RNA sequence: GCUGUCGUCAGCUCGUGUCGUGAGAUGUUGGGUUAAGUCCCGUAACGAGCGCAACCCUUGUCCUUAGUUACCAGCACCUCG
């Protein structure tokens, strides 16, 4: 979008160079002052393509899981995957969401049943020792598992925002077989992702721009 | 069928998922804490069962119900029980 914007946030910076993948080294411009620098005129491309995929795929009621757990990152995906729809996470991701959705839905069911008890009217009328565990259990499930209450289904298509954290999330994608949409970076590992983007981590800017691209482009795109 | 013992020690397993060509392994490992696989947070694991704890009996405080063959604060009789 406009070049110098992103130019501006924090896109074209690496993690360093002792710690580097050469699988990427076709996206990198060069490396300058001990820091790797990505190649910013290659990566738009291939974000838009990202941008126009998804916007087409949301036409239809389609729904992409986002996943943005980090050291602060997870935040701000809770709103931007908020509105619209798109299911998300944003805590540490529990493995077996994908492949072992079965049993994922017996935990969605009981923390649905422990809200509408919680929200019924205050059911937990008794000991305030058991209606804090009650609560305290409530709230573990929820941010183990929020963005998952919806989505009865399993998800055709999933984004990410750091594919070397979340390797076991790209991992059963690749398993079950859905497309993954994924912002790289030049310490992590281009393969299994299906719509690369090769951007920067650990950027508030950063992350926060590409949430908004993605969110107004499923916007758009899901007028129908 | 019934019983001792390790031992009233805190352990013993399963479903789905994942890793390994396999026997298997993860869950059940880590840092704390507890009498306890008790609990917290982390964590390719997510849940469940038998165990631990709880529900049972007795004792230790108090309230109500009730005063016979039980008791005697107060009144009286008293042959002073
Ligand atoms: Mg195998
Ligand atoms: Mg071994
Ligand atoms: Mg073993
Ligand atoms: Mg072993
Ligand atoms: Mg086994
Ligand atoms: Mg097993
Ligand atoms: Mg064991
Ligand atoms: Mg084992
Ligand atoms: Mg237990
Ligand atoms: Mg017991």
């Amino acid at each position: 979008v406009n070049m110098r914007d992103m130019l501006k946030a924090g896109v074209h910076f690496g993690h360093q160079t002792r710690y580097w993948n050469p699988k990427m080294g076709k996206f990198i411009f060069g490396a300058r002052n001990k820091i790797h620098i990505i190649n910013l005129e290659k990566t738009l491309p291939m974000f838009n393509e990202a941008l126009t995929f998804v916007e087409r795929l949301a036409a239809g009621k389609n729904k992409i899981l986002f996943v943005g757990t980090k050291r602060s990152a997870g935040k701000i995906v809770r709103e931007e995957a908020a509105r619209c729809g798109m299911p998300y996470v944003d805590h540490r991701w529990l493995g077996g969401m994908l492949t072992n959705y079965k049993t994922i839905r017996q935990s969605i069911k009981r923390l649905r049943d422990l809200e509408t008890q919680s929200q019924d009217g205050t059911f937990d009328k008794l000991t305030k020792k058991e209606a804090l565990m009650r609560s305290r259990d409530l709230e573990k499930l929820e941010r183990s598992l929020g963005g998952i209450k919806d989505m009865g289904g399993l998800p055709d298509a999933l984004f990410v925002i750091d594919v070397d954290h979340e390797r076991i999330a790209i991992t059963e994608a690749n398993k079950l077989g859905i497309p993954v949409i994924g912002v790289v970076d030049t310490n992590s590992s281009p393969e299994g992702v299906d719509y690369v983007i090769p951007g920067n981590d650990d950027a508030i800017r950063a992350v926060q721009l590409y949430l908004n691209s993605m969110a107004e482009a499923v916007i758009r795109g899901k007028q129908g």
